[PDB]
């Protein structure tokens, strides 16, 4: 629109979360804006517009619960929502709610500050604007900033992409020789596309990622009106789960059943589809033994896929525990490899040395290609915030005190920046869980608090230092009794060069954590200081 001068809270971001803390707010009675990047609303929805872009939680999982019409009214067509049906979803929750007014979009924020003689937040943007907030809201998400790999880019004579920037036009890749760099989730999704319109598809993988069969379907329209008789009734259920989603929690060890049952259970749970093979027992993430049981049966999955066993074995992920990268689901994918105009290079024998003009040289040969799609991945967790100057009490820079790494209270707050709270990113369950659960939680959480110091007439919040120091300690030490501190990953930070190796998230589970947060909240929001 045009953003205000003055404002209760100022909100940075429009996807799930933004739009979120902005109704809430206003059925609140604050005064409420939003500062947004992008064109329009969507978040991640909004910017990952690649051919192939689907959600891995499953329709009926992801999405709003905040708003009972809503539930009713929307109709879902698949097991997993493509990103053009996502996007719909949330066009639709914005009219639905008029929350465009609350709004202003192509507008980036760049710089804020905390005014300690006012208990306020100050904060500048790319277009001029200065607002003043009493509180501010980063719902600038987890996944939100493009990461390009690590020589010869600006040299390149074709066409350059990023998955998480795709151009809003369709892209025409008929007749081209094409190359995709990364086997994320999104390289995989968008690879077996391209190798439908391309004559030659190349696929340059580093290290190999688990991923399982989607098996995607129909979601028949019978289900769904009966779901919908006892809709609020099944998301309580998710909202008192680990994970925020009806995944089966397998209650044997991998390590005590027979290796037929092993196959049996597993093999069961290949045949249905998606991400619960991650429960398929207790242990997988807390036993490197019981992991490799599990680890080994889904490589020869992946070795079973493909006739030619000189290519399979490429595919074939080894050095690191399975789940400990995100796990990754597949529609045809693997069998994609079995293609003549299909072709996987290995950069874990032959690195990338160099982008040329014409394509990519590793050491072994040069590849000429006419587009070039990199699927890279993103500055996870902190770098939309890194991408702005935020200043606390004595003027530290949030880019100095988390410099080793996230230091929080819960994940929603830091010391010595009064005022000012995160929607679900590092210390907190974030991304381990069903996203919409995780980041309706904090919206409620962050947005009662908010509340509750208007009624009371405080306006200043600040987390104790010696309680953000336990929190970490506590984050790290229950962190350590898994497998996924030992792996290199976006959780890490290990896909930015020289950023500190950290695991940045709450490993608890969804359920514990929320419990904590309302024992921390109805204690009167004890290891926070308010005045
Ligand atoms: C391709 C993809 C698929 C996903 N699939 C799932 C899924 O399967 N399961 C699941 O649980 N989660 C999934 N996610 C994770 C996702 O982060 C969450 O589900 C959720 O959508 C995040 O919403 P958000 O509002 O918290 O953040 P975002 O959607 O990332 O919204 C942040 C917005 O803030 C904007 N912004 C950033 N910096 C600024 C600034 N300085 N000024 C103004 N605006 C700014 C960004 O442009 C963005 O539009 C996936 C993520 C991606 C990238
Ligand atoms: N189905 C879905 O819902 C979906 C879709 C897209 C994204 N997402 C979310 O967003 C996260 C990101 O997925 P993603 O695929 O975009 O990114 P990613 O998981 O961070 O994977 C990035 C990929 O590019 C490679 N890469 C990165 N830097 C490189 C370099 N300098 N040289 C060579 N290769 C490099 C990595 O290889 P290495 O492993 O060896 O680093 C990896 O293949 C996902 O885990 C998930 O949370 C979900």
């Amino acid at each position: 629109r045009q953003p205000p001068e003055e404002v209760d809270v100022l909100v940075v971001g429009a996807g799930f979360s933004g739009l979120y803390a902005l109704y809430r707010l206003r059925e609140l009675g604050r005064s409420v804006h939003v500062i947004e990047t992008a064109g329009d609303v969507g978040g991640v929805w909004y910017w990952n517009r690649y051919p192939g872009a689907r959600c891995d939680i499953e329709s009926i999982e992801y999405c709003y619960s905040f708003s009972e019409e809503v539930l009713q009214e929307w109709n879902w067509t698949e097991r997993y929502a493509s990103q053009p049906e996502i996007l719909r979803y949330i066009n639709f929750v914005a009219d639905k709610f008029d929350l465009r007014s609350g709004i202003t979009f192509h507008t980036t924020v760049t710089a804020a500050a905390f005014d300690e003689a006012t208990n306020t937040w100050t904060v500048d943007t790319n277009h001029g604007d200065r607002i003043r907030a009493r509180y501010l809201i980063m719902a600038s998400g987890q996944l939100s900033v493009p990461q390009l790999p690590n020589p010869g880019l600006k040299d390149f004579a074709g066409n350059l992409y990023h998955t998480g920037n795709w151009p809003h036009e369709p892209v025409d890749f008929s007749g081209q020789r094409v190359g995709v760099i990364g086997t994320g989730s999104s390289g995989i999704q968008v690879s077996p596309q391209i190798a439908k319109q391309a004559a030659e598809l190349f696929v340059f993988q580093r290290t190999p990622h688990f991923a399982v069969p989607a098996r995607n379907a129909p979601l028949d329209p019978e289900f769904l009106a009966d779901l919908k008789k006892r809709y609020a009734e099944f998301r309580e259920e998710s909202r008192n789960t680990p994970g925020g989603t009806h995944r089966y929690q397998g209650p044997k060890s991998a390590l005590e059943v027979s290796d037929e049952e092993l196959v049996e259970t597993l093999e069961r749970y290949w045949q249905e589809g998606g991400p619960d093979i991650l429960a398929a027992y207790r242990d997988i993430l807390r036993d490197r033994d019981a992991n490799e049981r599990v680890a080994e049966f889904i490589r020869n999955k992946i070795r079973n896929t493909v006739r030619d066993p000189e290519v399979a074995e490429r595919l074939v992920p080894k050095g690191y525990p399975f789940g400990t990268k995100k796990l990754i689901l597949e529609i045809d994918y693997y069998e994609m490899f079995n293609r003549d105009n299909v072709h996987l290079v290995d950069t874990l024998s032959a690195p990338i040395e160099t982008i040329t003009p014409r394509g990519v040289r590793t050491s072994e040969r040069e590849y000429e290609l006419d587009s070039l799609v990199l699927a890279t991945g993103f500055d996870a967790l902190t770098g939309a915030l890194f991408k702005i100057d935020i200043r606390g009490v004595g003027n530290v820079a949030l880019k100095e005190k988390w410099a080793a790494g996230p230091r929080t209270y819960l994940g929603l707050s830091t010391a010595g920046f009064p005022n000012l709270f995160f929607i679900a990113g590092p210390g907190s369950p974030s991304a381990l869980s069903n996203m919409l659960v995780s980041i309706e939680q904090h919206v409620e959480w962050v947005t009662d608090h908010i509340a509750y110091m208007f009624k009371n007439g405080l306006t200043r919040s600040e987390a104790v230092l010696e309680k953000e120091d336990e929190w970490v300690e506590h984050v790290n030490e229950i962190a350590d009794e898994t497998l996924y501190p030992m792996t290199a990953s976006w959780y890490t930070g290990a896909n930015v060069p020289g950023k500190p190796r950290v695991f940045m998230l709450y490993v608890g589970g969804f359920h514990r954590y929320r419990q904590i947060c309302d024992e921390v909240a109805a204690k009167g929001y004890e290891g926070f200081v308010l005045t």
